[PDB]
C-alpha cells in the first residue's frame, strides 16, 4: 500500500562469552551484518548498566527540524531541562495522536511519519538534542571521577561502555593524537517522536555504535556498504542541490527519504526498532538513517577496527575524487602507530604494515611522478605540526601529510602530489617538494610493525 516496511536487519544475542570482547563479536557477525549495513544487538539480560541523572540540572540547546522528504538539511551543527524537553515531548507525541504515548503502535508511527514528511500541506516541526558529552551534559555510562556506587564500577571497564570502545585496545582512532574529538568523543541524543537523522555515512567510513539508554524506541534503516554508491546516485537523480560543492565539513547537506523509493531502485534497505538497552551497530560505509518513536535518550560512538584500515585508504581517496574535507590524515594515523609498533596489539600491527605497505609504494610512484614534472628541490617538513586548514591541499582538499608541494610564489599554500599542476603558474624548477619522510625513514618503521607482528 503506502509504505511497505523494509524487512528486518539481523538481531544477534550474544552469549556472557560472545558479548565479553565487543571487537572479537563485531568481527564475528561481520559476514552477516556487513550484508545488511546495520544490525541490533541484546546485551545479556544481566548486563543492565545503571543510568542516573537529574533530570532538572541537565539542559542542552534544542535543534530545530522541519520535517520534509528530499528537504535539505545540514548534518551537524532557546534552553531545554531534560525534564521540560521531555514534557514538550511526550504532550507533543499525545496530542498529535489524540492517545496516550505508550498506546501508540510503532508501526503506525512508522506509517504517520513516511507520511507527513511526504505531504507538502503538512508542515510538522520538532526538535531534538545532539552534542558531544559535556559537563553540562555528561555520558549515560559511568565515567571514572563523585564516588560512585559498586554496580557502576562494574561497567567502568566494559567494552560496550562507549566511553572505552575509542581507547579500548582495538580502534585505531584511538592513537590519533590529532584533535578529532567531534569524531571521537560520544554523542548524546535526546530523540522525541519524528525527530529524525537523514540519510548519511560516517566520516572516513568508520563503524558507529548507538546504545539507547532509556525511553521509546528508534527506528532504523539501513543500506550495505556495497550499495552505497547505488543509493547515491538514486538520491543524485531525486535531489541533485545535496551533491553540490560544500566549503567545509560544516555544510555537508542529507535529507529525509522514503526507504520505499531505494527499494523501487533495487536498492536493499533493512530495518529495525531499537529499544532501550539495545545497541544497533553500522558498518564501513552503511548508509543509515531513521527517526524517534517519542521521548528517548541515546549515545553513540564512531569506532575503527583493523578490518576497516584498507576502507579507511579507499575513503580518502574517494574524498580527493569529490574534493571532501578530511576529518583528519590517514597517512598521519597509520605513521603515528609505526612509531609505537612495540605497544601495538599484534593482530594491529600485522594490519597496519599491510596498509603501511601501500602506502609507502603509492608515495614512491608519486614522487617519481613528479621528479618527472621537473620538480627538483625538496625540505623536510612536519605536516603534522600544521594546523589542519595549513595543509589542505589548493585543489582537492585533502589534508596533506606524506609529502606536498609548495612555492615561493604562493606564500603558506600546498598542493598534494595528484595536483602539481594546480598550485600556479610558475615553472615547476620554482618548486619545493616537503616531504614527512623519506623512503629510506619510512622501510625501517615498516619493519617495526613486521617484528612486532612477529613475521
Ligand atoms: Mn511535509
Ligand atoms: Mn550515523
Ligand atoms: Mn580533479
Ligand atoms: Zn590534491
Ligand atoms: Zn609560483
Amino acid at each position: 500500500s503506502m509504505f511497505l516496511p523494509p524487512p528486518e536487519c539481523p538481531v544477534f544475542e550474544p552469549s556472557w562469552e560472545e558479548f565479553a570482547d565487543p571487537f572479537a563479536f563485531i568481527h564475528k557477525i561481520r559476514p552477516i551484518a556487513e550484508q545488511t549495513g546495520i544490525c541490533k544487538v541484546r546485551p545479556p539480560p544481566d548486563w543492565q548498566p545503571p543510568f542516573a541523572c537529574d533530570v532538572d540540572k541537565l539542559h542542552f540547546t534544542p535543534r530545530i527540524q522541519r520535517l520534509n522528504e528530499l528537504e535539505a538539511q545540514t548534518r551537524v551543527k532557546r534552553d531545554y531541562t531534560l525534564r521540560t524537553f521531555g514534557e514538550m515531548a511526550d504532550a507533543f507525541k499525545s496530542d498529535y495522536f489524540n492517545m496516550p504515548v505508550h498506546m501508540v503502535p510503532t508501526e503506525l508511527v512508522e506509517k504517520e511519519f513516511w507520511r507527513l514528511v511526504s505531504t507538502i500541506e503538512e508542515d510538522v516541526t520538532v526538535e531534538y538534542g545532539a552534542d558531544i558529552a559535556s559537563k553540562e551534559f555528561g555520558s549515560g555510562f559511568p565515567v571514572r571521577d563523585i564516588k560512585l556506587s559498586p554496580e557502576e564500577e562494574e561497567y567502568l571497564d566494559s567494552g560496550w561502555n562507549l566511553n572505552n570502545m575509542p581507547v579500548m585496545e582495538q580502534s585505531v582512532l584511538a592513537h590519533i593524537t590529532a584533535d578529532i574529538c567531534g569524531m571521537k568523543l560520544p554523542w548524546l541524543y535526546v530523540g522525541m517522536c519524528f525527530s529524525s537523522f537523514c540519510w548519511h555515512i560516517e566520516d572516513h567510513w568508520s563503524y558507529s555504535i548507538n546504545y539507547l539508554h532509556w525511553g521509546e524506541p528508534k527506528t532504523w534503516y539501513g543500506v550495505p556498504g556495497y550499495a552505497a554508491e547505488q543509493l547515491e546516485n538514486v538520491m543524485k537523480k531525486l535531489a541533485p542541490e545535496l551533491f553540490v560543492s560544500q566549503p567545509d565539513l560544516l555544510h555537508q547537506l542529507v535529507t529525509i527519504m522514503n526507504p520505499n523509493t531505494l527499494m523501487t531502485h533495487e536498492v536493499p534497505v533493512y530495518r529495525t526498532n531499537q529499544c532501550a538497552g539495545e545497541f544497533v551497530i553500522t558498518f564501513p560505509r552503511a548508509y543509515h538513517s531513521g527517526f524517534n518513536q517519542g521521548f528517548n535518550f541515546a549515545e553513540a560512538v564512531n569506532f575503527c577496527t583493523v578490518d576497516w584500515l584498507p576502507l579507511g585508504r579507499q575513503c580518502v581517496e574517494h574524498y580527493r575524487l569529490l574534493h571532501r574535507y578530511c576529518v583528519f590524515s590517514h597517512d598521519e594515523m597509520i605513521c603515528k602507530m609505526a612509531s609505537k609498533a612495540d605497544v601495538l596489539d599484534v593482530v594491529v600491527a600485522s594490519t597496519v604494515q599491510k596498509d603501511m605497505a601501500i602506502m609507502i609504494e603509492d608515495e614512491k610512484a608519486l614522487r617519481e611522478t613528479v621528479r618527472k614534472l621537473g620538480v627538483i628541490d625538496s625540505e623536510r617538513m612536519d605536516f603534522e605540526l600544521l594546523p589542519d586548514d595549513e595543509r589542505q591541499c589548493v585543489k582537492c582538499k585533502t589534508t596533506c601529510f606524506m609529502s606536498a608541494i609548495s612555492c615561493s610564489c604562493k606564500p603558506g599554500l600546498l598542493v598534494c602530489l595528484h595536483h602539481v599542476k594546480e598550485l600556479c603558474s610558475c615553472p615547476p624548477y620554482k618548486y619545493k617538494l616537503r616531504y614527512r619522510y623519506t623512503l629510506d625513514d619510512l622501510y625501517p618503521m615498516m619493519n617495526a610493525l613486521k617484528l612486532r607482528a612477529e613475521s
